[PDB]
């Protein structure tokens, strides 16, 4: 088994649950069974003064096997119109988030998500319209 991995991980599920930030962004297993530790949801608090305001964005963050050496995968479960976040499958382009394409082993699940919603308050996507809400690209 990856130690270095399995540690860490662990740290970021302690820190999901004392809730570690400012608090808008949070992130857990996503069946709390699998000891691999690999299935992750997250969760953003729309930024408020954004389009994005009022809403909760539900994601699923993939740590393949190389994680933390390697970034993870993410996508929108909650549909968003914003830069790099496919409009059908709600995957995110790594190159087009920083803390993805420039990934770092000193990242995390929460660093990510406080990226994106960074993001979410930026320019280019705070006024984006947004699809009626509560919908997801699945069920």
């Amino acid at each position: 088994v990856k130690v270095p991995r399995n540690f860490r991980l662990l740290e970021e599920l302690e820190e999901g649950q004392k809730g570690v930030g400012d608090g808008t962004v949070s992130w857990g297993l996503e069946d709390d069974e699998d000891m691999t530790l690999t299935r992750w949801t997250g969760m953003i608090i729309g930024p408020p003064r954004t389009n994005y305001e009022n809403r909760i964005y539900s994601l699923k963050v993939e740590c393949g096997p190389k994680y933390p050496e390697a970034p993870p995968s993410v996508r929108f479960v909650t549909k968003i119109n914003m830069n790099g976040i496919n409009n059908s499958s709600g995957m995110v382009d790594a190159r087009s988030i920083p803390v993805l394409a420039k990934w770092q082993n000193s990242y995390s699940i929460k660093v990510v998500l406080q990226e994106l919603r960074r993001l979410m308050m930026s320019k280019e996507n705070m006024k984006l319209p947004q699809p009626p809400e509560g919908q997801t690209y699945n069920n």
